[PDB]
DNA sequence: AGATTGTTTACTGAGA
DNA sequence: TCTCAGTAAACAATCT
């Protein structure tokens, strides 16, 4: 275990932001992972475990709603992820007091 | 096969 | 001290 110099934003906030900026306000996991590394080039680099963290966030926060790529086959894969913004704990959209921090200070304008 | 997706467990270190 | 976003991985099912 170790902490990496990621952008000063929660994985929640960065996921929510890419979903909310998408055309239909929904993205597959692959699109999420692709858009996040575009907006934050640190993720384009060698470290790849953030892709695990990201996937983990999508399942751990109620604000992340999986809508099925197929109504039938509810066990399928490759589904679209949406964010229910009112269910977002508003402090997680704010820039983090971490080493790296020592775009904007609050991600709310990109999301609501 | 071997990779990905979805969920889940299990811990970690930094910041209140 | 206590919490929890961050990070690692096991696992089941699907996907290529």
């Amino acid at each position: 275990y170790q902490r990496y110099p990621k952008p000063p934003y929660s994985y929640l906030a960065m996921i929510a932001m890419v979903i909310q900026n998408s055309p239909e306000k929904k993205l597959t996991l692959s699109e999420i992972l692709k858009e996040i590394s575009t907006l934050f080039p640190f993720f384009k680099g060698n470290y790849k475990g953030w892709r695990d963290s990201v996937r983990h966030n999508l399942s751990s926060y109620d604000c992340f709603v999986k809508v099925l790529k197929d109504p039938g086959k509810p066990q399928g894969k490759g589904n679209f992820w949406t964010v229910e913004v009112n269910r977002i704990p508003l402090e997680l959209l704010k820039r983090q007091n971490t080493a790296v921090s020592r775009f904007a200070q609050d991600l709310a304008p990109y999301i609501f």
